[PDB]
């Protein structure tokens, strides 16, 4: 039903996971740094997310820096294969539900693809209010 490609060390990923749970479902959790998607799966995720390959790339990580990926010298498939070989390059979290797939940056993007409403108010771990008790986005 719901899958999250999760990094426990990222607040955005933690907040997204807690919003999923606050809709009343426990997702399948894939620790993508250890169990990355296959090439076919990553291609499908990107298609369904509706963003460019480069938009999925995480900047400010060692392979991005050392491979010079900031420069516009790479095709989409070159970037995909770097993501598969260096999964820390895949930005996070990616969430799949029956409604669609999103790169949930910022975390509250996940509200778009959660079928069931938040079960009560939601406040991010840093105290940023997201939905009030009535269900309204702030
Ligand atoms: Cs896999
Ligand atoms: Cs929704
Ligand atoms: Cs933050």
């Amino acid at each position: 039903n719901i899958t999250i490609y999760h990094n426990p060390a990222c607040g955005t990923s933690r907040n997204t996971l807690e919003m999923i749970r606050n809709s009343g479902t426990e997702p399948t959790i894939i620790l993508y740094l250890e169990n990355p998607p296959s090439r076919d799966e990553l291609v499908k995720l990107i298609a369904d997310m509706g963003i460019s390959v480069r938009a999925l790339l995480r900047k400010n990580v060692e392979p991005y820096e050392q491979l010079g990926l900031a420069e516009d010298k790479f095709t989409d498939d070159q970037l995909i294969d770097f993501m598969l070989q260096h999964p820390i390059l895949i930005n996070r979290p990616i969430v799949v539900t029956p409604l669609g797939t999103r790169l949930c940056r910022p975390s509250e993007v996940v509200l778009d693809i959660l079928q069931d409403a938040q079960k009560g108010a939601f406040t991010k771990e840093d105290g940023e209010k997201v939905v009030d008790e009535a269900g309204k986005r702030l």
